[PDB]
C-alpha cells in the first residue's frame, strides 16, 4: 500500500516537504539517526570492502594499459556497475546477460574500449565474458 | 540507493527495530504526524470516493443475485481489485489483460461465480470484459 | 458490531480524521506504540524470517534461468504470495487450489512464464503442482 | 584537493562513520538541514516536474500497449533514464549517442520490447532515434 | 619571513596539528568564520559567476560534438583551467604561452582530442589560438 | 545523486551560503572537527612524508644546477607533481603518459628547462623518462 494510486506534482511535493520539514527538528533527526547508527555501520562494515578491493585491482589495470585522468573514471564505474551486479544476484546466467548489457550500455554510450572492458570484467569475474 | 544490496533476516530486523523505536517517541510521532496531515486528508479525499461508489454499486447487484453473507466479499473484493487497476493505468489493452487475469485469479483460487463476475466487471467497467 | 449498517464517503471520511487527529497527540501516539512493542517485535520475529528464506532461495532459481531487473520482481512476488499461503491455511487441499489460482493470477495477467513459475514453486513447496 | 590521494578501507570507514556520528548531533543535523530547507525547495520544485509528466505520459503510452505489472517498471525507468539525458546535456549529438547506448544497455540486459523502447523515446523526445 | 627556513616532516607535522587542534576549539572556529563570512561572500560573488558561465558555454560546445560522460569531464577542466588563467594574469602574450601549454598539457597527458580543445578555447577567448 | 541536474549560479551561491552559515556555528564546527581530528592526522601521517623527501631531494638537486629564487619553485612545482602522479596511479605506461604530459605543460606554459626536469624527474622515478 505504498504506489497503489498515482500521485501528481502536487502531492509528491507537498508529502516530500511535509516529511523534510518534521526530519529537520533536532530531536526527530537526532533519534532517527541514533537509533539508525549501529546497523548503518554494520551495513557499511559488511559492503564496502568488496568495492574497495575493486577499486584498488580496476586502479592495477587501469595503469597497465595506460588509462589517465578523468578517462579512468569511465572503466572505474564500470567496474563497481559489475561487482553491483555480484553483489545483487549472484554468479549464473543472470549475471552473464547483465555483463553483457553493462558492456553495451557503456561502449555505445561512453565510447569505451572494448579490450580495456575486458580487461576489467577479468580481474572482477575471472573471464571477460563472466562464465 | 535502497534495494541495491541484500538484506538477510537480521539486517531488516535491526533497522525495523530501531525505526520503530525511534518513532515510537513522543516529538518524532507528533511532528511527523502533524506535518503530513494535511497530504493525508487530501490523499483520501482524492482517492475514496471512487471506491465508496464501487462498493455501492456492487451492493445493488449482488441483492439482484441472491448473494448473502461472507460470500459477498468476495466479490465485492473482486470489485475494489478492478477498481484499483482503472485507477493506477488507466482504460485500454492493459486494463483488459489485468481484468482477465483477474476473473481468472478469483474463478481458480476462490470459487468465484463467472456470472456475477461478470456483472460486477459490467457494472464497473460498461462490460462483462472492459473494453 | 462493526460492519453491520452501512458507511458513506462522509461517514468513513469523518471517523477517519477523527482517529488520525487523535494519533497525532504526543502522549495518545507514544502511549500506543510503546504498549504495544513488544508484540509488533515478537509478532515480527515469530513471521519475517519464513519471507527472507523464501526471498534467498527464489533469488537462487532466478540466477540459474536468467532473470534480471524488474522482471525479478515478478517472480518473487510470486513467492511471496505463495509462502502467505502456506503460513495462513496450511499444506493441503486448499494449498492446491490456491497455488493454481494464483498461477492463473500471475501468467493471464503480467505475462509470467510457467516454467519460472514451476520453478518458484517447486523450491517453495517441494513440487511445481504443490501437492 | 579531494581525490588526490587513494583512500583504503579503514579511511574510508574512518571518515564516513566520524561525519555521521557528527551529523547525529540534534545542534548540527538541525542547523544544516534548517540552513539548506529553502535552497532544497527550489531545486526540487525546478527539478521534478519535468520528471512527473514523463511518468504520466510514459504510463499513458504503455497502456495502449499492453503492459501491466512489474513489467511496466522497466519502460518507466528507461524513460527516466533518458530525461535524465536530456536535463543534463540537452538537445544534439551527444543526446543521440546517449539514447542509443541506453536501448543497447535495456534491451541486452533487462530483455526490454526495441518497438516499445522506440514509443517511449518517441513520446519524450519527438523521434524515435531523437534527432 | 615565512619561508626562510626548512622545515622537515616533524616541524610541518607539529605546527600543523597544533593548528588543527587549536581551530577545532568552538570560540576560536566561530570567531574567525563569523568573521570572515562577509568577506567569503563576496570573493564568491565576484568569481564564481565567470566560471559558472564558461561551465554553461562549455556544456553546450561539447553537446554539439557528442562527448559523453566523464569525457566531458576532461573538456570542462581545461576550460576552467583556461578561464583561470584569464582571470589571474589577463589577455596577452602571456595568456598566449599559457593556453599553448594548457592544450599539450592535456593533449599529451590525458589523450584529449586537439579539435575540440580548439572549439572550447574557442568559446571561451574568441578564437583557438587566443590572440 | 550528487551532479546529477545542472545548477546555475544562483543555486551554487545559494546552497553554499546555508552550508557555510552552517559551519559557522560554535558547535557544529566544534563537533565535526574534533570528531574527524583523528582520522585527519593519519591522512597527514600517511601522505606527507613522501612529499618533504621530493622536497628535500630537489633542493639537492637544485643546488647543484645553480638555481635560485623564486625560479627554484617552478621545479619544485613540478617535482610534487610528479610525486603526486606516483602516489595516485602508481608506476608503469601512465605514469610515462604522465610525466611526458607534465614536462610538455611545464616547458611550454612556464618556460622550464627540459634538462634540469630530467634531472628532477630522475631523482624522484630513477630515470629521465620515468619508465
Amino acid at each position: 500500500a505504498k504506489g497503489r494510486t498515482p500521485r501528481s506534482f502536487s502531492q509528491r511535493y507537498g508529502k516530500w516537504n511535509a516529511k523534510f520539514t518534521a526530519f529537520s527538528n533536532p530531536t526527530v533527526a537526532s533519534t532517527i539517526l541514533t537509533n539508525v547508527a549501529p546497523i548503518a555501520q554494520g551495513n557499511f562494515q559488511t559492503n564496502v570492502p568488496k568495492f574497495t578491493s575493486v577499486n584498488e585491482q580496476v586502479s592495477a589495470v587501469l595503469t597497465q594499459y595506460g588509462v589517465t585522468g578523468p578517462s579512468r573514471a569511465i572503466y572505474q564505474g564500470y567496474g563497481l556497475k559489475v561487482a553491483r551486479a555480484l553483489n545483487r544476484i549472484g554468479a549464473g546466467p543472470a549475471l552473464t546477460n547483465m555483463v553483457a548489457g553493462l558492456k553495451a550500455y557503456y561502449v555505445s554510450a561512453y565510447g569505451a574500449n572494448p579490450e580495456i572492458l575486458d580487461a576489467v570484467t577479468n580481474i572482477i569475474l575471472g573471464s571477460p565474458t563472466g562464465y
